[PDB]
């Protein structure tokens, strides 16, 4: 049982890991029933892990939204970094999908409405996330689909991007990267919309819209195919079909923009 401020956690209770972080369940040292997630360095990549946790603090401390994982506290020092975040009792969307295989359109709508709410804030603040994928989408139960709250997590790759500028850093998860990202081209906040389209497609079908055996294979596929058209099942509602075809466009200038996404009829209640 280690401590960080007025919080504690145990390294026995690993609830997530990536190349640049590990996350442990914990709680407030005084209100033991207030659970938290404590994100720590991954020591197999000490220097980059430390950098990325530092970056995440700077972003997340500016974002307060019911559909973004809350930062309760943090502690940054020369040789160590911890973030103390909201614990989401439903775990990640990746494990939920693995169990459920596919989600109903009604549940996709409820989840995507919340993702869209979070993206509204990011877009107004001029922040791009750059690593949206089911592993980084969290669920919390307060019960049914209509009560699951979803939260975007893992802002270590996120950056401010001025509205007249483009980003060029190669980062993210290849199977969810927009084509312009994985092909080492400039990109903007519409790269996140491709990622979101990919998540939605995966929720609907249980599979990736563009199958590949490796990252390099996927890049070659994008380079060689100047038009990208996902297969849409016949059972798909006409609004969800249109939304998926709008988000999963190869070329960012053609892709759905934020205003189109936020107002798309699929998201109407
Ligand atoms: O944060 C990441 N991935 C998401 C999973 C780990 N993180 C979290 N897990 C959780 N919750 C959680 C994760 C896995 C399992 C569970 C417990 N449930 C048990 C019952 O059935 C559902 C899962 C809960 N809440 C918040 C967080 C994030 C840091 C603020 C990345 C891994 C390096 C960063
Ligand atoms: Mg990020
Ligand atoms: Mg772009």
């Amino acid at each position: 049982t280690e401590t960080v401020g007025k919080f504690e956690f145990s390294r026995k209770d690993l609830i997530g890991h990536g190349a640049f972080a590990v996350v442990f369940k914990g709680r407030h040292r005084e209100k033991h029933d207030l659970e938290v997630a404590v994100k720590c360095i991954n020591k197999k990549n000490l220097a980059k892990s430390q950098t990325l946790l530092g970056k995440e603090i700077k972003i997340l401390k500016e974002l307060k939204h019911e559909n973004i994982v809350a930062l309760y506290d943090f502690q940054e020092m020369a040789n160590s970094v911890y973030l103390v975040m909201e614990y989401c009792n439903g775990g990640d969307l990746a494990d939920y999908l693995h169990a459920m295989r596919t989600l109903s359109e009604d549940t996709i709508r409820l989840f995507l409405q919340q993702i869209a709410g979070a993206m509204r804030l990011l877009h107004s603040k001029g922040i791009i996330h750059r690593d949206l994928k089911p592993q980084n989408i969290l669920l919390s139960n307060p019960a049914n689909p209509n009560s699951i709250r979803v939260k975007i997590a893992d802002f270590g790759f996120a950056r401010y991007l001025q509205s007249n500028m483009m980003a060029a850093t190669l980062c993210g998860s290849p199977m969810y990267m927009a084509p312009e990202v994985i092909m080492s081209q400039h990109y903007d906040g519409k790269a996140d919309l491709w990622s979101i389209g990919t998540i939605v497609y995966q929720c609907l079908t249980g599979k990736a819209p563009f199958q590949a055996s490796s990252p390099q294979d996927l890049r070659l596929f994008y380079e060689k195919n100047k038009t990208l058209v996902p297969t849409i099942p016949a059972a798909t509602s006409a609004p969800l079909r249109q939304l998926l075809l709008a988000l999963l466009q190869r070329n960012h200038k053609d892709r759905m923009d934020f205003d189109e996404f936020f107002h798309h009829p699929f998201l109407d209640a």
